[PDB]
């Protein structure tokens, strides 16, 4: 006798005298979705093979994929897809996937696939025929412990579908065919809602020559304006603005005037690249100067966006060759957190730190969208008609993550890694975007892929222990530490199974073994009590150095088949679906809700999360910077390319407060910071 | 003693007590400009054959270009240059020359060319090796007879220099792949200088559907938008905006809105193309009925843009499949008028005229951005990567202008016509626009060029017959007809001598003659005893039937090098270096004001014009739209692309009255129309 869900669902966002909650009522709520709206708009067959068949005739299904298969093979996975026991967790989960993800039939008007049904053509496709490959995968993301990145889990199988993959770095070089071809490929990718970013530190600064006449060039701006109307014009069926980002080099003579459109450019996000010594100067009071791109490019035969500014500094201050131009660091920072105070960005990627731990011969100049990714890249020559004369390196993200919780729930860590990681390299190997070659190049020689963590503060506060405190680090280095182990484990495999490795892994520091020295060490040992005991408890092996030694050993030898393997990026509305937190940070709410909806808003609770442990669910407001800043550390400390981080501030916060936290964070080894966030409502 | 030549120049905008000027004031300003300014900053040198030597070894002159030609002869053609007596019969003319023409050395102090050295390498480039070519285009150009376009007079010879040619027209096609390869061509073509109009027809309307989705589709607009930044951002070395034009269908479903911006995209030129049923539904106040261009493609396999709507109205409104939109015929011609009158746009096509009269197989879409050019084009169809699958037909302008009195001063007017079919033959040869294969098909499979016509005001003036008169109709009628003759009795020959002619030249009504049938009836007899006279005083034979049926053997023959002769478009400043009059319509003033140089102004008095003759030189304001009209369809009945046609009005006009003017020029055979300009300061 009540069959209103969303009303339940409302519920979540009441508290009784007592600051409690009704969670149940949301448990309710999934019960009569289910009764009042899926199971009735759901589709059923008499039989799977019938089902099959209907779908692929009617132009549903991609055939092609299912013929990897013995079709036999193919039931017996729905079957057991179906057997596991699955259940939402919550409304929002369940109506995000019903809402957004599912298959419905052309019309709208019915549904066709349920979770599983997703899960099994996702697991196929990934799997190519390998049946034990795909049985896994099944079990992965059935149990919770695996969740590929939007992008796949919604395309897998369709006939009608969108690409797997979809952010994606470009460069662009300081003559007009490369920024031809930048506009050109906004356009290609964007259509298809991909998400791309540009550097732009390489183009010659506003002011410079063209064709050997003074004062001619009109650096960036211009040129982001085209990217801008790019993005806005293809939008993605069902969207209205398009996703772009430009990064810019913070010693680039055009910087002030690139923040300045944002204090006019509306839609790309702006990114910026700072050294070392930036931070110098600004503690003492210093001037910062600006070298030209142009004449970087003739003294030195290299781009402004691939030279190391940290170390050619003084060099370059010295080069009379070189044209200089001063603003005062300090002023610069103060303009870059009142920027970010307006508006979210900058975002900001801490060159020398990033460079530093960059395993991969090669620099790392630029980023993605999500500032997760760092990879590094290659210009790429064309010929006056466009033509590529030589197809560089550009890079694109795989991307899935682990949900921390189920992970630590399951001794088999390493099959869960192993799986996943293989899952994300098909992902990579189906990889073929034909509208941007230097795309496609970069993907091919490399297999890179990121593959990520959610959940923490999910977990963390099941295991009663606080976001921030030591116990929390400690859990999240060694957990860290304990998947790269696997991964590269996992990547060494492939190399030898598939015979071959990622283009320069020769030039790495997986060929000499530096990457390694690290864990030769120590730290590795629990600093704590009850982090130990949740390793035994779960029948988790910590790394020892004997494996670390021996890992070292099969790498020098066999190499790894990915160039590149975690990535930490935000999980966004897939978090729902997964019962997860936004990543690695806490909980933007205790119940957070969503402005989607006939009713206006949706509420999600966090998981694990009940009135007799809500004083471990504090959110990211009331934990601050320097906690969350402290936990990406720890991570920071092994995953190979980057982690999103926002830093959420109270709306009372200055840009001073905002400087304190970047440079702590900067002082702390971060590699990279995503938007600021005032809290407001 | 006074050598101030800008005051002398000023002199010219006095009148004395009986309205009458000074003309011998500006021969003064001619005279203490070489004296006061030239002379004293030009380069001698001890011989010519030392200075050759050292323009091609500091980097100015072009080594390639003399070296076709044994040097000797090189000398004696600068020698004959130099003896042939020519002067500039205006301050402006010089001053024109020397601060936009000539080549001065690289630091911009000191003039390395006058007229004729620059006569001499324009002839030296195009005549590629051949003498006696080389010797006529010099005889030619210094005697006024031709006057080549700006890009080719001023880039002719020059080591660094410009192209040759420089406006372009492009189609786009309905696929992304099209729209990214114009924004790219935009970029590239206007980085170099190039106007560049785009047609935009193809385009699905504002609404259409993307991948069978409904409602999807934006629309013109966002790509004006991008084509705007583009042309916006790439300037020409010494420019601000650069210049676009888009084309679109009067009968495209986005009509309204793409006028609309004008009422919002600041720098593109528009044009509309208009066929005849539009004028049949105004005049009975009828309803205009919209196709949309996704559908008419589906349903007819073509383009709009390659359909004959005219030919196709009715059956178009009957088909069902075909979705259609309407809007009132009355108020379109309105707000067509009423946006012309605010800003001179937008152009105008009249396409059945233009088709009617089109002597080459294929219909005709567009226009250049000075609405002189047609010609037919032809889809180019792209590789997902841009890479052209296969590349189609695209048009590019080579223009030349004979300035009519010089010619008719001459009565060996077969030779002058040849050789500037010959010189702008040659421009097309020599040129190879690679960044849009495209276009470089284009006129690889064309030859196309444009012959053009100036000074006619100036020429009646002196022959004391009144602009607009059946004295001047007639005679412009003959005078183009003698012109058709013989660059078409050169075209045929050139053919013969290159043993080849254009592509399609069997489609063509030249293959069959229909092209003549014109010709062997009659009108081709002065209507006139003037005019009789003015022929037979110059010693021109008015070509006679035998000759064009003696010509039009020859050519169903041996065919013509060139798809296309003549284009008349307006004559920017070389018609101040010439001493001409804009083109074929009469003088914007008597003495002409341009706000240019250190004074602010100059001023330029007409040709031939006399305090004797005054009243043979009435503004084209004061002549009016009809005069105008009429001079344009004489001409119109033999040129065979179009020719650049400026109402001017006086402030008090009424759009009524704008209408009534395109109407007449609509039912008078006009093939076009340019700006409408309101008298203004
Ligand atoms: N009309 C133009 C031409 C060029 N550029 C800009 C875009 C590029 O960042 C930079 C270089 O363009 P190109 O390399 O194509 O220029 P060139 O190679 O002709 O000149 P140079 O050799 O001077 O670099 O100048 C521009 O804004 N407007
Ligand atoms: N994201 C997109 C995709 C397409 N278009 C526009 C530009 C073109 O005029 C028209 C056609 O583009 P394509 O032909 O590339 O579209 P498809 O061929 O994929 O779809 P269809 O086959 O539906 O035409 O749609 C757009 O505005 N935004
Ligand atoms: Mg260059
Ligand atoms: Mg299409």
């Amino acid at each position: 006798e009540t069959m209103d869900y969303h009303a339940l669902n409302a519920m979540l966002n009441l508290y009784d005298k007592a600051g409690h909650i009704q969670f149940d009522k949301d448990q309710q709520a999934i019960d009569a979705f289910f009764a009042t709206h899926v199971r009735p708009h759901s589709v059923t067959f008499a039989s799977q093979h019938e089902r099959l068949g209907t779908l692929v005739r009617e132009g549903y299904y991609d055939d092609a994929v299912l013929a990897r298969y013995d079709r036999a093979f193919v039931l017996r996975l729905f079957e057991h897809a179906h057997a596991s026991g699955f259940r939402f967790q919550t409304f929002l989960g369940a109506w995000k996937f019903y809402t957004s993800y599912t298959l419905k039939t052309f019309d709208g008007k019915r549904y066709l696939e349920h979770f599983e049904d997703r899960v099994t053509m996702v697991a196929l496709t990934l799997a190519q025929g390998d049946e034990t490959l795909a049985t896994q995968l099944t079990d992965e993301m059935l149990s919770g412990r695996f969740q590929p990145a939007t992008p796949t889990f919604l395309n897998c199988g369709k006939q009608q579908r969108g690409e797997l993959v979809s952010c994606f770095l470009l460069r662009i070089e300081d003559n007009m065919e490369s920024i031809g071809r930048a506009v050109n490929s906004a356009l290609q990718l964007s259509k298809r809602g991909g998400g791309v970013a540009f550097l732009l530190s390489n183009l010659r600064e506003a002011g410079a020559p063209i064709k050997r006449i003074e004062n001619q060039s009109s650096g960036v701006i211009p040129v982001m304006k085209m990217l801008e109307d790019a993005f806005s014009y293809a939008n993605q069926l069902g969207a209205r603005q398009g996703a772009g980002a430009v990064y810019l080099h913070a010693h680039h003579p055009d910087i002030l005037r690139f923040l300045d459109t944002k204090r006019r450019i509306k839609t790309l996000s702006l990114g910026v690249v700072i050294p070392d010594i930036t931070f110098r100067l600004a503690k003492e009071n210093a001037q910062m100067a600006l070298f030209s791109p142009y004449d970087i490019q003739r003294r030195y035969g290299k781009p402004f966006g691939d030279i190391a500014i940290s170390e050619r500094y003084d060099e370059l201050i010295a080069d009379p060759h070189v044209r200089k131009t001063y603003i005062n660091a300090r002023d610069f920072f103060q303009t870059l957190a009142e920027i970010q105070f307006e508006s979210g960005y900058p975002y900001i990627m801490f060159e020398d730190t990033v460079n530093r731990a960059n395993p991969i011969a090669g620099r790392i100049n630029m980023s993605n969208l999500c500032s997760e990714i760092l990879q590094v890249n290659s210009a790429s020559r064309y010929d006056d008609n466009l033509d590529y004369t030589h197809i560089g390196h550009d890079i694109s993200c795989n991307l899935g993550s682990l949900n921390i919780a189920h992970v630590m729930d399951s001794p088999d860590i390493g099959r869960t890694v192993e799986t996943a990681i293989r899952g994300l390299t098909a992902v990579s190997d189906m990889s073929h975007i034909r509208s941007v070659p230097s795309i496609a190049a970069g993907n091919a020689a490399s297999h890179a892929i990121g593959l990520g963590q959610m959940n923490l503060h999910g977990y963390l506060a099941r295991e009663g222990i606080a976001y921030g405190s030591p116990e929390a680090l400690d859990f999240t280095n060694l957990y860290f530490y304990t998947i790269t182990w696997h991964a590269v484990h996992t990547s060494m495999r492939l190399a030898r199974e598939r015979g071959k490795t990622f283009a320069g892994f020769a030039q790495s520091r997986y060929a000499s073994g530096d990457y390694f020295t690290q864990y030769l060490q120590d730290d590795w040992q629990p600093k704590t009590a009850k982090v130990r005991a949740l390793f035994a408890r779960s029948g988790i092996t910590l790394p020892t150095r004997e494996m670390w030694l021996k890992l070292r050993d099969d790498v020098m030898r066999y190499g790894i088949y990915n160039q590149n393997l975690q990535a930490v990026p935000p999980t966004g509305s897939i978090s729902y679906i997964n019962h997860a937190t936004s990543s690695i940070h806490p909980i933007v709410a205790k119940i957070e809700i969503r402005k989607e909806g006939k009713t206006g808003r949706v509420y999600y609770p966090a998981p694990f999360m009940t009135n007799e442990n809500l004083d471990m669910y504090q959110d990211a407001y009331d934990i601050g910077p320097e906690k969350i800043i402290d936990t990406y550390a720890e991570a920071t400390r092994h995953v190979d390319q980057g982690l999103s981080l926002t830093l959420f501030f109270p709306d009372t916060a200055t840009t001073r407060d905002i400087n304190k936290a970047q440079i702590y964070a900067w002082r702390k080894g971060i590699k990279s910071l995503y938007y600021i966030r005032l809290r407001q409502l």
